[PDB]
């Protein structure tokens, strides 16, 4: 995986095993992008992994603040 994505839309799926059910705001890595528009996914704790809309998925950032750490 590694790079964080959020999504930007739920994705309720149509409950098969090979997706990951997402609601808006959920964070995840991602490992894969395909050009059939899927990416594929997993929790930050790895617990669960699979498929969701590539659309869906925006780069995450932590905060809008230029506040240093």
């Amino acid at each position: 995986k590694d790079p964080k994505f959020e999504a930007a839309y739920d994705f309720p799926g149509s409950g098969s095993s090979s997706e990951l059910p997402l609601k808006k705001g959920d964070i995840v890595f991602i490992s894969r992008d395909e050009p059939s528009g899927w990416s594929l996914a997993k929790l930050l704790d790895g617990s669960k992994e699979g498929w969701v809309p590539t659309a869906y998925m925006t780069p995450y950032k932590d905060t809008r603040n230029t506040v240093p750490v």
